[PDB]
């Protein structure tokens, strides 16, 4: 049994935000029918290809386990298929521009009439009433609008985007929470509803603690743990803090052996408040244990980069993995800056199902990020991504179309 | 009606990752009973305080709607209360070090015997088989281990952490998906189960597209859309790309008027492949429309920073908001880099429920991030965070304890 056994998803999404949400739904046991433009398909199929003429990894890593149908919803036969899909569906997920579904002949009111149980999930760039309501939002557009770029990077550099998909996959995971909550709600009301999620709000949610810091700043005029305290300057907005800790425990990114030629020969190192004595023992600075200039976070803060520099004298002499194996014995919170190469090959992440090898037609093996959370009663089975239109016939057959009707729809380009 | 009406959560979490998850559970209608150490409470109550002697915003922004009980589970009476709480609960969440709950006297086995319906959610730094299992993971430690620090920042700078809580809140949102799935699964199995979520895996999941890029790099030796192509150099790992788009459409962070003294006087600007003609018109360069050195993404790539410099000649002349209002009419994807000050005061984010003003005892008003997703059939009510032990008596009363028994437990220090 799987959590979403028997749930049927009508999936119009493309790219990353919507598809990450629906791939999870598939992994949870739902039947995800991905509706794609005939002869075109989700754009990720053809972007960033590593092997000529076959689906790109962009596609395969975000569409595992889905069924692909080609359907041209602008045609009258396509419209009729869609109505039948809506009628049988538990969830419809879309990440089009406002009014796309309405213009296909299916307003929310019309959808409720066809299927009052249906849960309608929509990803947009900004919320309904926003001044940016018609910006077309890509990943980094949302990162700018949601607070992350403003607060990421260095105080003496530009706003910086994160590699992490705060606008795209993070929005998908938030929509998924909403869809799962709406399935739970449906069990009580007997009804579906519309769940909307904006990319700007997804970013903002992960930046919650920077809105903590803005209020502190408004009230006090400084942030005691930020690099700018006490010798630099605070403006009216939360500033960029480089590689600072972000919470109650300060830290930094420190160079390890190889950093001149290896851009990932680094660790993150935390000076944990309750672990100062251990930290001194690790670096061989017993004099610092009780010196009042060093014994509290308060006293450390005004010369904290001298202390990081002193720790870096140790870390530069050894490989990041060996640095972490040593430092962790002293309870120091640290880890290596693992590169995507290390992650791709890490045998532990294969064993834990975090990185998963998957067999794909025409390609052979590829790696994906697996189902992030582990369940003691359920094991996902991560499968190939569908070739374009691979499941069109099967889906139409399930709606009661004959093989001849299906062939006629292929010939007149409804599919 | 609420999505989680009638659900009871036994919540041991502190700091950010676990509390973010359970705050959302409360907002969805669950009764979240937060278990705190008598006389001390979640550390966030006293860290980064803006107002002396009352609960910090670190705490109130992450613990809205929860009930607080003070309970020493290491005592015999506290253990007996805990057993009664387990019997009544649907979900127990914890983000302690491995084995803490076992040590309390409740293995997962023993919990299953007491309450076969209970879903046990656990947040850890790393997965069970990891070499880093007993590393203490803070926010940025997980960012390092998860691939984000490696791939964020500039190619000629160090790895950079993100302001966005990739390790903390993001992990809480991923556990939340699991718990909601587990509730759904329970409707069929009649049984709870254990759901575990590591911070490393949460980071990795958002970095999924960087694993796409690693595989592309492994196969081809270069990433054609990365800043380093074609005139720079690729190594064996996906490199940092500064403010590059991260997907199929290139972009960058551009200066707007005021940038020399306003570290957030910037926009994100996407050069969308189908929108070159309009991009040229927006910046008054009609001659670039059909010039073969500019008309395609492939041709633009080797000189893309000149192109951005040229756009920047326009954007530096106007406020970032006016830049976006204009450029958007030319279909150019863009948004301001909004500061946390602008976010905190943005009337549209108030209207949309994205930033919410909450009345808190002793403090007055504070701002929080609201419930990220919107539901057409459900409106969350965000309320104050609990004062330490504010609900101890009521919780024990609901378990059948008399006032005398409760007062006796206070004097004993079991509560």
């Amino acid at each position: 049994s799987t959590p979403l056994q028997g749930i049927k998803v009508l999936d119009f999404t493309g790219v990353q935000s919507g598809p990450s949400c629906t791939q999870m739904l598939a992994w949870f046991g739902a039947d995800v029918i991905k509706i794609e433009r005939p002869g075109v398909g989700d754009v990720t199929r053809h972007q960033l290809r590593d092997i000529p003429d076959i689906d790109a990894l962009y596609f395969t890593m975000l569409n595992s386990n889905k069924r692909s149908i080609e359907l041209n919803t602008k045609t009258a036969e396509g419209k009729e298929v869609m109505e039948k899909l809506i009628r049988e569906a538990d969830i419809l997920v879309e990440n089009f521009h406002p009014g796309a579904i309405d213009h296909m002949g299916f307003t929310w009111e019309h959808i409720q009439e066809i299927n009052p149980r249906l849960i309608f999930g929509s990803i947009k760039g900004f919320d309904e009433c926003s001044p940016y309501v018609n910006v077309k939002a890509y990943e980094n557009v949302a990162q700018a609008a949601g607070g992350a770029a403003s607060t990421t990077g260095f105080w003496d550099g530009p706003p910086l985007v994160s590699a992490a998909a705060l606008g795209d996959s993070n929005t998908g995971m938030h929509l998924l929470i909403g869809l799962l909550a709406a399935l739970l709600h449906r069990e009580k009301t007997g009804r579906g509803q519309r769940v909307t999620m904006s990319m700007q709000d997804a970013v903002l949610n992960l930046c919650r603690v920077k809105l903590r810091d803005q209020q502190r700043l408004d009230k006090l005029g400084y942030l005691e743990e930020y690099p700018q305290y006490p010798n630099g300057t605070f403006g009216d907005a939360v500033p960029r803090g480089g590689n600072a800790g972000g919470g109650g425990q300060p830290g930094w990114i420190l160079k390890c052996k190889g950093w001149e030629t290896d851009p990932n020969a680094y660790i993150y190192f935390t000076i944990q408040e309750q672990n100062w004595e251990n930290t001194c023992k690790a670096i061989g600075k017993p004099e610092w244990i009780t010196d009042p200039a060093y014994s509290t976070a308060h006293a450390r803060q005004p010369h904290i980069f001298d202390i990081f520099a002193e720790i870096e004298k140790y870390t530069v002499t050894i490989d990041k993995h060996e640095a972490v194996a040593y430092l962790t014995q002293f309870d120091i919170p640290c880890a290596p800056v693992l590169s995507m190469k290390e992650i791709s090959l890490d045998p532990s992440l294969r064993q834990s199902g975090s990185v998963v090898e998957v067999e794909q037609p025409l390609r052979g093996k590829y790696l994906t990020v697996g189902c992030p959370m582990k369940f003691s009663a359920f094991t996902p089975d991560i499968k190939a991504a569908p070739l374009l239109g691979e499941h069109t016939a099967a889906v139409l057959q399930e709606l009661g179309y004959s093989d001849d009707e299906i062939a006629a729809m292929k010939q007149n380009h409804a599919i």
